[PDB]
């Protein structure tokens, strides 16, 4: 279903090819999103309350676990991203069948995208604030994108 994450130089010249996920997010809705990227931890509730940097027009990226791919979702959703990211920091190798389960059997509304831990990785190099040592991560975790990137989200059809 060609999914792609890009990081896009704000220059409007530059741009780098993180990943092509092979793996589809089912019932993900597909389109392109472009903006910036926030870390969300696992995209709890809760972890959106302590978050600082507001989500509202931003693509968010997660860890896996603790509360369906559907509930961190819908969590960005309400909060108005745009996107959303969802990477195992366990492991190097890819989520597999990822799925997304909501009351309708519909899709999200914002594209959703499972990427490798090296993806995200990635990522995190064109990142800046490094991740509070209580969500007890690798210490490549970073927080927002640096003001001259934008992750170029596409979820295909
Ligand atoms: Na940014
Ligand atoms: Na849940």
């Amino acid at each position: 279903m060609q999914n792609s994450v890009i990081i896009v130089d704000k220059n409007g010249r530059l741009e780098y090819l993180v990943e092509n996920p092979g793996g589809s997010v089912a019932n993900s809705k597909a389109a392109t999103v472009t903006g910036k990227l926030v870390h969300a931890n696992f995209g709890t509730k809760k972890d959106f309350e302590d978050l600082y940097t507001p989500v509202n027009g931003s693509i968010v990226i997660v860890r896996a676990g603790k509360i369906t791919f559907a509930e961190k979702v819908a969590n960005a959703e309400s909060l108005n991203a745009i996107g959303v990211l969802i990477y195992m920091d366990q492991t190097k190798f890819p989520i597999v069948n990822a799925e997304l389960s909501f009351t309708g059997k519909g899709k999200s509304g914002i594209p959703v995208q499972t990427i490798s831990r090296e993806a995200a990785e990635k990522l995190f190099g064109n990142m800046e604030g490094d991740c509070p040592s209580d969500w007890k991560t690798d210490s490549t975790c970073r927080m927002v994108t640096s003001e001259s990137k934008n992750v170029k989200l596409t979820v295909g059809g």
